[PDB]
């Protein structure tokens, strides 16, 4: 079970920090600070997890969402994080993401960035 | 407020239900049943969206997650959906997803799809 | 064999038009002209495409690059469809594109655009 | 200008071998060796960058396609990598990527991976 795994801090490659608490249920609850962006301080974060994961080697599916509105800023958009969790001595969460920030319909072909975010214990 | 446009049943291109709640904070929960893959019946989701947008006509941002496991089978699998609602007429939710899947680290390179949901209340 | 499938004038869903040759040995060569964003008039494409797929009634898996320059702009990015040929009365190519910016080491997590565009042989 | 600083033989993390020559007119062309997947010895690939680039520190944007066909296997699918060029002692070419794979219809949802890779000069 990868509950414990999964459950404290995490630190991306650009310095920013994903709190979270994965429940017994699948649920992964907890709050994000981005190093870059429009963003300041802590946002919520919601997400899942695969609680019966496979025990074959295989890594632990997840994903979660942040909206980027808090009581200090509002950035009109929304990333989610889709990835998956390999424990160990260098535990990870391998990530892509997707950026999405509202557009009217005219400009709606621009309004989604992609990218990659890998998490770990350290940093 | 796009709490009431949100809140609701919704049906994408390939015959999925996403059955979702807004709540006033931001909070996007509910379940999700997919037409294609391996899934069957429903699946708990949970997001997030802006729950104070532009009112320039900008789309409102939001995003969830689920996890393909639930009492009938597990994909060891998690989609998350990227993406605006569009009020109106004929509301839309446009998103972009990612489906990560479990694999060791060899296979990693292979371990996400991405693809692309037009989300309606009729169909 | 699809090379006389492929060849010819395609349009997508925004009012951009590829014009494009496909070579015996899997090349595919033309020109693109985006109906929207920092373009105007035509730009080189260069790509490839299977040209010997499966006749299973599988699409045929093809891509093609433009980058943003011409005699007239230069918006310093690129655009990569990859997506699948699939013949008949209304045939189509579906697509993912990826759109890279030349950007600013702090500025390249914000680097790169993820859309989907469906062509077809009207409109 | 950076045709000098682009062509050449380049490395990414799988150990996979990408040889390319930038034409002064933004063309690229070369060969791909995967070292993972359907894949064996070389394949044609084509792209273009930009080449007339911001000289405001800005990466240089470029693309290009492989289609999974030589002599000896055919994998029908392709790969798209978009990204940039980034010059200096540590070269890189920074990418993000679209591989896509021919399907029937009813699979389609499922017929595109997508990842990045950072190719170097050495490795
Ligand atoms: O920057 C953000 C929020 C923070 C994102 C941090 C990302 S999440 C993935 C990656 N991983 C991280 O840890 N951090 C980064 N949203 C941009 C929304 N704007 C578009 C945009 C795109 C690129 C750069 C700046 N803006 C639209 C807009 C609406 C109102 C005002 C201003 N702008
Ligand atoms: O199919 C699923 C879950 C359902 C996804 C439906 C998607 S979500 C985006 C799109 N929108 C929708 O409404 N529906 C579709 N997960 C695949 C996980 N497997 C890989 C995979 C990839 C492609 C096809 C089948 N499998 C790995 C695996 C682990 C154990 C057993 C079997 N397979
Ligand atoms: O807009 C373009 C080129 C045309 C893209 C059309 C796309 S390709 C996919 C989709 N399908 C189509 O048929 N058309 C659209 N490049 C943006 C480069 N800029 C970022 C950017 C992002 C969004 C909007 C405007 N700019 C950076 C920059 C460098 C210098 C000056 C100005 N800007
Ligand atoms: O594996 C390939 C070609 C090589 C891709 C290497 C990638 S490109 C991005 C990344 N960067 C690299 O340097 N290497 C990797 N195509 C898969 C096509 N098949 C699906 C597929 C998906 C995942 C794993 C295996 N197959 C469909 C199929 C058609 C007929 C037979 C068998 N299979
Ligand atoms: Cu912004
Ligand atoms: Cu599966
Ligand atoms: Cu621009
Ligand atoms: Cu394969």
């Amino acid at each position: 079970r990868d509950e414990a795994g999964i459950t404290g801090t995490w630190y991306n490659q650009l310095g920013s920090t994903f709190i979270v608490t994965a429940g017994a249920d699948g649920a992964l609850t907890g709050t994000y600070e981005s190093a870059v962006g429009n963003a300041e301080s802590r946002y919520v974060l919601t997400g899942r997890y695969d609680s019966a994961p496979a025990t074959d080697g295989s890594g632990t599916a997840l994903g979660w969402t942040v909206a980027w509105k808090n009581n200090y800023r509002n950035a009109h958009s929304a990333t989610t994080w889709s990835g998956q969790y390999v424990g160990g001595a260098q535990a990870r969460i391998n990530t892509q993401w997707l950026l999405t920030f509202g557009t009217t319909e005219a400009n709606a072909w621009a309004s989604t960035l992609v990218g990659h975010d890998t998490f770990t214990k350290v940093k």
